[PDB]
């Protein structure tokens, strides 16, 4: 089975891609299986069906290793983040890569949050990401769920949703571990240490296990609220971002509430 | 031991990099070892040495299979190869895409032939490269030549020095295999399918081992003019793209006499 350019924009418009929508993509590519023109025609088809006035995007972070960012002996020689030319972090797949590396793509500024995103408002929801608390609203998650986005999991596991953190970061519920490290950063065009803070999107909150962003997924799906399709060969999942967003918040809050 | 840019600076030095150079390379990476900033501090280190007005080149190619682009039924769903667009063949390694990638660099427009370039000169080496013959005269390789550059093999096999095909092109002898074969190109910014006709850089001519590149070079070493050096941890070769190519041209044409 070999997809094409084509299939791809159909298999995207049946599980419910349409025109002018903003979606965030989590992608193992091997799963969609062989393509004639390589992955690139996945963005194409998607561009497609969205038309020029929509935005795909994907998470890039970048390849700062905690390993390395905190052994003092190699602390000049880490460069800074820089949001045109530090690479994806690998651990996400080719996918952001694809996507930054691909004319016309912006990236964001906050470095671990960093969202790559190409489209008609690549701009807007590039810009004005808080380098503190960057899964909060000022993020392109929180534009996500402002412009009525979307989140197509392209194979992916499903606990790679990093909507979630957004809603992490929203719900009320108490003892969010909050996180302290200090990167390098380009201010007025050079590199500065410089120190951030964020709750923890490492981690979970202490007392659920470490892949329940896939069962609160599952519990979206079940509500029948979302929408399964295969892309290519890959079993994919294409939820509402504000919908899923609100519906984990909820169940955070809930689970928070359920404390001494 | 891990590299930084600073130490692959000295590294590069150390085997012959200076002010103002044009430096094709070939690489396999894994083998320079641990680098803090990954393989972009090899290319910003090659860059603080040879100065802004000095030039990297890496070799492209691109990615459609024989096997897709000579299978009738897919051919409409073919992309057509864009410089801009179209990925580097990934049996060359992450080098080519790295800098293929890299903000301001540029990319030729003979598919099969075509080269990454970063640096001063990157307009010109990428200007103009003739889609029939695209290891001849005009190409990268005859303008590499022309600007007395250099090849560094970093890490690779020896056998991968691409710029021993322009001399396989200058050579004269007898029975030279003339390939034919069509692939899409944009033609007034439209897929259009070309015939394309070259001398063989896929198998050696007939009468010699595929790898017989790497015997010309391990005896243009042996007369003492290559350089030979450690890059991180890669054992690496630089040579000076006008002698060898001089010295292969030799090598070519005296093993041709040979036969009648
Ligand atoms: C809680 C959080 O926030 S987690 C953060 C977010 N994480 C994510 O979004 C990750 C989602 N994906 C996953 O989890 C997947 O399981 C991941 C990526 C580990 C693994 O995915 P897998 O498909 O192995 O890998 P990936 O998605 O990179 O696909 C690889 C396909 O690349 C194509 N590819 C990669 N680079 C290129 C290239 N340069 N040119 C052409 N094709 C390429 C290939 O077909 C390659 O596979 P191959 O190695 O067989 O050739
Ligand atoms: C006849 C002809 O004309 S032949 C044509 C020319 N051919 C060439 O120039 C190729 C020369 N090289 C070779 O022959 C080598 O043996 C090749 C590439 C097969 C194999 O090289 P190897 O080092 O495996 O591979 P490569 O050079 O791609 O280095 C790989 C890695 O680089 C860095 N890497 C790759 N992608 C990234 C990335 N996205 N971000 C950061 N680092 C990356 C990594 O460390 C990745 O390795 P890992 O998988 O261990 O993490
Ligand atoms: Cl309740």
């Amino acid at each position: 089975r070999v997809s094409t350019r084509s299939s791809l924009a159909e298999d995207l418009r049946a599980i419910g891609l349409a025109d002018g929508d903003a979606v965030l993509v989590h992608a193992a590519l091997r799963k969609v299986g062989k393509i004639v023109g390589g992955p690139d025609d996945i963005l194409d088809a998607m561009r497609d069906v969205i038309g020029p006035a929509g935005t795909v995007l994907g998470y890039a972070d970048w390849q700062l290793e905690d390993e390395i960012r905190d052994d003092p002996a190699m602390r000049e020689h880490i460069p800074a983040f820089d949001p045109l030319r530090s690479r994806s972090i690998r651990d996400n797949g080719f996918w952001p890569e694809l996507i930054r590396t691909t004319p016309g793509a912006l990236r964001s500024a906050s470095p671990g949050a960093s969202m790559a995103a190409i489209g008609g408002e690549a701009e807007w929801f590039t810009a004005d990401h808080a380098l503190d608390y960057g899964y909060g609203p000022r993020s392109p998650l929180g534009k996500l769920v402002e412009a009525k986005g979307k989140v197509l999991m392209l194979g992916a596991p499903l606990d790679t949703m990093t909507l979630l953190a957004h809603a992490e970061h929203l719900a009320d519920f108490p003892n969010k571990r909050i996180l302290r490290y200090e990167a390098p950063i380009l201010v007025d065009g050079e590199k500065v240490w410089r120190w951030f803070e964020e709750f923890d999107t490492s981690d979970p909150p202490d007392g659920l296990a470490d892949d329940y962003f896939a069962g609160i997924v599952e519990e979206f799906l079940a509500t029948g609220r979302g929408k399964r399709g295969k892309i290519g060969e890959a079993s994919s999942v294409l939820v509402p971002a504000d919908e899923i967003v609100a519906f984990a918040v909820d169940w955070l809050e809930r689970w928070g509430r359920t404390a001494r």
